[PDB]
């Protein structure tokens, strides 16, 4: 497909030149680079090359999302990778949601990377996935996901409608990034939420016994829900994974 419409502003991805080492940061579905820049520019502060790229039809405007495919979603990831590759020798991947998703499909197919960071990754959603299992024609559109925030007053911004036919696209990828953990290698800080209305938390404790990572742990946010990468623990996100990083590069 090609986009038809501009992107809306706020959702623009972001290239940020810094030092040798890259970190890649992805968001989710019906999301954009906006819930995820607050890390970005963390991350660029602290001297890393930072690429956070814009998921193809996202940011746009729904109809643009509903004709992508997860194969679409993949090029978008692996054309930010490629220009962290093309300055960087040493490269981290972090992301939200499906945005974790991509990020631990880049590991399991990627075994340069050098760690990674998935935010309440999704691997089983039985409330989307679910939609498809029903008799009788879904609607078009589901109600909005975004935006499951526990801080008062924040808005994600991501779209106001799901579209039914990127559910088999969100669907796929989770199966095949499932089916793969144990190809998943390198050194990995997983974070969850307590609670999560979006993305069940017991993801990311499956995700956890099943990779193969000889170094790894598990965080729960204690203060937030899905969207935590702009809600009360974005701090705890931002520092932890700068703990981390600085870990597996000094050790």
């Amino acid at each position: 497909m090609t986009e038809t419409y501009p992107v809306v502003k706020g959702a623009e991805p972001f290239f940020f030149e810094g030092n040798d080492i890259g970190i890649l940061v992805l968001h989710g579905f019906t999301g954009s680079p906006q819930s995820m820049r607050p890390l970005g520019e963390a991350y660029h502060e602290a001297g890393y090359t930072v690429c956070g790229p814009r998921l193809k039809g996202h940011g746009t405007h729904y109809e643009d999302m509903e004709k992508t495919t997860c194969q679409d979603w993949i090029d978008s990831v692996e054309a930010g990778y490629e220009w962290l590759k093309n300055r960087c020798g040493t490269i981290f991947v972090t992301g939200l949601s499906m945005g974790g998703t991509l990020t631990l499909y880049m590991a399991e197919h990627h075994p340069e990377i050098c760690g990674i960071a998935p935010i309440n990754a999704a691997i089983n959603m039985p409330a989307l996935a679910g939609a498809l299992a029903g008799v009788g024609d879904l609607p078009r559109f589901l109600d909005a996901i975004g935006s499951d925030i526990k801080k008062p007053g924040v808005k994600e911004l991501a779209y106001e409608k799901t579209p039914v036919k990127s559910i088999g696209e969100i669907t796929e990828l989770m199966k095949k990034v499932k089916g793969d953990l144990e190809k998943v290698n390198c050194p990995a800080l997983i974070f969850v939420s307590k609670e999560d209305h979006v993305v069940p938390p017991s993801n990311s404790q499956e995700i956890y016994s099943s990779i193969k990572s000889a170094a790894k742990e598990l965080v729960t946010l204690d203060n937030s829900y899905h969207v935590a990468t702009l809600d009360n623990d974005q701090d705890i996100i931002i520092e932890r994974t700068l703990h981390f990083l600085q870990r597996v590069l000094e050790t």
